[PDB]
């Protein structure tokens, strides 16, 4: 998170590590057993790491679970993003708590300007790499689907929003996709993908979970 500030320890009880030896992505806890994050943060031998907040050190809250299969969106393109999306069925359910909770999937989609936060312990510097400790949050608004075209022209899908600044200096970076973008208590959207991080005119690119909702659902019921 480039702009952002301290979160605070637990403050963000739904958002999650995926660890293979070093944090990869961050994602969503949405119920007892089931994460969310994005599809190309799809690999084997992914540990979930609920309750962090200094990924470096065991401080107490933790609890990690090996993830029993996870299950990227059958659409998703690498080479657009479209559907950049992946369910992870924990091997155990997590003991939630007030450090470690799920988030609520939304029932409508949000209209531009609503404020969100994001979060995650990806690159804080837009020019180079510096790697936080702990989790680091920022407060952005989503843009209007104009603005998000005129940025990227020919590139954002129904599937996809943007949200951040326009002026540079606040944005999502690398360390961060996966994770969560959450407006009014609902997950709106995942950290998918950028052209840098924090530039100017270049915002971040989201996926639109409220198009994915009923996908959600009946995925986690028939497994
Ligand atoms: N400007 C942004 N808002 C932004 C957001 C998420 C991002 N993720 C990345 C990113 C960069 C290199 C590698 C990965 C990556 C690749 C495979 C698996 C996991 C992460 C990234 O997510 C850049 C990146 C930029
Ligand atoms: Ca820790
Ligand atoms: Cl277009």
């Amino acid at each position: 998170i480039v702009g952002g500030y301290t979160c605070g320890a637990n403050t963000v009880p739904y958002q999650v590590s995926l660890n293979s030896g070093y944090h990869f992505c961050g994602g969503s806890l949405i119920n007892s057993q089931w994460v969310v994050s994005a599809a190309h943060c799809y690999k084997s031998g992914i540990q979930v790491r609920l309750g962090e907040d200094n990924i470096n050190v065991v401080e107490g809250n933790e609890q990690f679970i090996s993830a029993s299969k996870s299950i990227v969106h059958p659409s998703y393109n690498s080479n657009t993003l479209n559907n950049d999306i992946m369910l992870i069925k924990l091997k155990s359910a997590a003991s939630l708590n007030s450090r470690v909770a799920s988030i609520s999937l939304p029932t409508s989609c949000a209209s531009a300007g609503t404020q969100c936060l994001i979060s995650g312990w990806g690159n804080t510097k837009s020019s180079g790499t510096s790697y936080p400790d702990v989790l680091k949050c920022l407060k952005a608004p989503i843009l209007s689907d104009s603005s998000c075209k005129s940025a990227y022209p020919g590139q954002i899908t129904s599937n996809m929003f943007c949200a951040g600044y326009l002026e540079g200096g606040k944005d999502s970076c690398q360390g961060d996709s996966g994770g969560p973008v959450v407006c009014s208590g609902k997950l709106q959207g995942i950290v998918s993908w950028g052209s840098g991080c924090a530039q100017k005119n270049k915002p971040g690119v989201y996926t639109k979970v409220c198009n994915y909702v009923s996908w959600i659902k009946q995925t986690i019921a028939s497994n």
